[PDB]
């Protein structure tokens, strides 16, 4: 890692051009060059190069992957004084706490929403159950009802979770990684409904991000499912669209996994103080987030002063409504094994390579095998085993401390 400059990694679907404009303001004020890059599969590349001290000074990703990076020692602990912490919403700071330590700067809150074409669909459906008949009526006009990414489980999880699927069982402020809900009856029903859409030719198993975005932004399909970053290309497309709450399934809301875009500092960076200055005094400002947001919308931003400007945007309102009904992703190291298992299950069930019950029993098994953790209470003289994490601080707790100790209450720790 090169001394005296900053290298930044951020996903290709984010506003990397706007962040680069923030880096040029930084360079004009300090003389420090800032290089922004968007490598492919950066969330799998970063743990690989950082383990030997390579990679960027700063990495951006949703918060769910940062706990695994921190567990492996790849992320520096950040030290914002309390005056700066008061500038961001408390909700966002919780997402970046791992093992009781803050391990990243929260940037923005993201959640999936239903996006619809107002000209084709003045009244968007409230339920998943209405989409088949709605697709039948729109094909009689040369359009389709719904196209969204079927290749990434992030997009299909809201439906799978709607009727009772879960990653890890959350109970009184705590997760239990021994209790996985990927092959239960509520997850089977949601995936079975999705596979039925493809079987009855209302959707194609092959549909990915680029195909769905192209079909919606050209006026071919009435609805898509996507996050705030996708609004930039819709806005320049000529489509007259709205953003709204995801439809219900079996009378229960779709529950999107909520992400907090977060900026982590590489443990091996010799430019940590320059990185903190960049993130605190240039990015996490009204002007800094505005430049990023004007490139690709971030969603609801963590900095209160600027979110108060964005809040009147109806698309932000819908994003927040969906976030309320969904749930914050855990940042525990087991999250990436969960995502890998669900990705395979969904793709194989949608393609007909496996039945729904085959695919999800495999996902449950493969994930559980991947899921040796010890309780964080320092008064344990010997390492005390557990499979429970506190959600607020992402600390392991044994069954004894989880029940007997008053600390780590569901409300506050
Ligand atoms: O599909 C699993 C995937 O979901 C999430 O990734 C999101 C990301 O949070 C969004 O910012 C956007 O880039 O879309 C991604 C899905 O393609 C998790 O954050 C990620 O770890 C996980 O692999
Ligand atoms: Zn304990
Ligand atoms: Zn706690």
């Amino acid at each position: 890692i090169e001394e005296g400059k900053l290298v930044i990694w951020i996903n290709g679907d984010k506003g990397y051009n706007g962040l680069a404009e923030v880096g040029k303001k930084f360079e004009k004020d300090t003389g420090i060059k800032v290089t922004v890059e968007h490598p492919d599969k950066l969330e799998e590349k970063f743990p690989q190069v950082a383990a030997t001290g390579d990679g960027p000074d700063i990495i951006f990703w949703a918060h769910d992957r940062f706990g695994g990076y921190a567990q492996s020692g790849l992320l520096a602990e950040i030290t914002p004084d309390k005056a700066f912490q008061d500038k961001l919403y408390p909700f966002t700071w919780d997402a970046v706490r791992y093992n009781g330590k803050l391990i990243a700067y929260p940037i923005a809150v993201e959640a999936l929403s239903l996006i619809y074409n107002k000209d084709l669909l003045p009244n968007p459906p409230k339920t998943w159950e209405e989409i088949p008949a709605l697709d039948k009526e729109l094909k009689a006009k040369g359009k389709s009802a719904l196209m969204f990414n079927l290749q990434e489980p992030y997009f299909t999880w809201p439906l799978i979770a709607a009727d009772g699927g879960y990653a890890f069982k959350y109970e009184n402020g705590k997760y239990d990684i021994k209790d996985v809900g990927v092959d239960n009856a509520g997850a089977k029903a949601g995936l079975t409904f999705l596979v039925d859409l493809i079987k009855n030719k209302h959707m194609n198993a092959d549909t990915d991000y680029s195909i769905a975005e192209a079909a919606f932004n050209k006026g071919e399909t009435a609805m898509t499912i996507n996050g705030p970053w996708a609004w930039s290309n819709i806005d320049t497309s000529k489509v007259n669209y709205g953003v709204t709450v995801l439809p219900t399934f079996k009378g229960q809301p779709s529950k999107p996994f909520v992400g907090v875009l977060s900026a982590g500092i590489n443990a091996a960076s010799p430019n940590k103080e320059l990185a903190k200055e960049f993130l605190e005094n240039y990015l996490l400002t009204d002007e800094g987030l505005e430049a990023v947001n004007k490139d690709k919308p971030l969603g609801a931003v963590a900095l209160k002063s600027y979110e108060e400007e964005l809040a009147k945007d109806p698309r932000i309102a819908a994003t927040m409504e969906n976030a309320q009904k969904g749930e914050i992703m855990p940042n525990i190291p087991q999250m990436s094994a969960f995502w890998y298992a669900v990705r395979t299950a969904v793709i194989n069930a949608a393609s007909g390579r496996q039945t729904v019950d085959e695919a999800l029993k495999d996902a449950q098994t493969n994930a559980a095998a991947e899921f040796n953790i010890f309780c964080s209470n320092p008064n344990h003289r010997t390492p005390t085993l557990t499979s429970i994490y506190c959600r607020g601080c992402s600390k392991p707790l044994c069954c004894s401390c989880a029940l007997l100790d008053s600390s780590h209450s569901e409300l506050k720790c």
